[PDB]
């Protein structure tokens, strides 16, 4: 649970998650990504089953990137949703929505949808 | 920004989201869903662009719920994605992906996708 | 049902869907889009549930549209994914993906997702 | 383009999905579920972008399943939005929306999302 989380992970683009998981369902952390108008780490915060169901299933999480950092500001932020899952492959499966900042008028397309896939490579 | 954020919001099912942005990004609050296995408030933690353009756009902004609490536990968790946009009718725009856990066969299934807004006026 | 379905849509952008339902589950029509890089109308098809329960369920539907005309090529594609709700004010309420063609280093970037919701008036 | 895309396609979960691209930009087909309330063919109509930038971009399209058949009916939709891309491991690259009939009052909950990609295999 806890200690299976935390860690560095790697996605399918290059990018970097540090993350650490509380005994209370806390993450926290900061992620690197490959892509984008993006440098140097940002803070993510998020939140994880700490008692998830002992049926075989996944690990229900999700955490947030807000692009500003000291270096530079995106105007936009990424929310990842998925599961942790155990095992010799362990792996958290996520899709995402990227939202940036926009006029009312151009609100209709303020928002990206993808997939991360995470390894601990 | 920080002012307009912080505070108490409410959305199209009659959710309550209790929300303090911090001068660092930071968003730290609780949840209390109107609908699904909940039940009271759930611990929530986000960010928020703090230094936002000055052209009108609005805010960027994210938050995460798992949905355990002293009370229940439903082994999903909800990220909201959307922007704040201030003026006289604030609200916050959103779309959102509530993961459950599953095994490995159900994952393709595991993922639910919706949209709420939330405004400051029950 | 069909002829529930059948006939002119409206979204909360201002642009206008019509629609032609089959009994075999076809849809057919023309989308207008009052925003994007788009102008006059563009094919659409799709697909609806020709069979809904009786339980006060909506009515599963989907369709798409390539943003080719004999006017314009913006090489996208929007599909809406949603349910038509009956009754006295008649709904489709739908989410939507819209996807443009970028090269395989921008793939990560290539899909908008939103929700329109369509009622018969204006 | 029309070659391109027309013919079979499987996906990550083993279903298939045989489609005819029309020079006016239709998809016509159908599609086979490996997963879910499913079982035979169902019918699928889509369109694509017939003429595609030059650039190296993938072609933009998109179709639809209502999965009633002769079989059963799961009163449900899902939609495929993505991109298709040549070469020698061509590639349809999707995300996807499936929307089930549901109540006004469980409205919330009804429409799952995820990804497929398919091959030529
Ligand atoms: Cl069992
Ligand atoms: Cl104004
Ligand atoms: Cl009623
Ligand atoms: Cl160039």
């Amino acid at each position: 649970d806890e200690a299976g989380i935390t860690g560095t992970w790697y996605n399918q683009l290059g990018s970097t998650f540090i993350v650490t998981a509380g005994a209370d369902g806390a993450l926290t952390g900061t992620y690197e990504s490959a892509v984008g108008n993006a440098e140097s780490r940002y803070v993510l915060t998020g939140r994880y089953d700490s008692a998830p169901a002992t049926d075989g299933s996944g690990t229900a999480l999700g955490w947030t990137v807000a692009w500003k950092n000291n270096y530079r500001n995106a105007h936009s932020a990424t929310t990842w949703s998925g599961q942790y899952v155990g095992g010799a492959e362990a792996r958290i499966n996520t899709q995402w929505l990227l939202t940036y900042g926009t006029t009312e008028a151009n609100a209709w397309e303020s928002t990206l949808v993808g997939h991360d896939t995470f390894t601990k490579v």
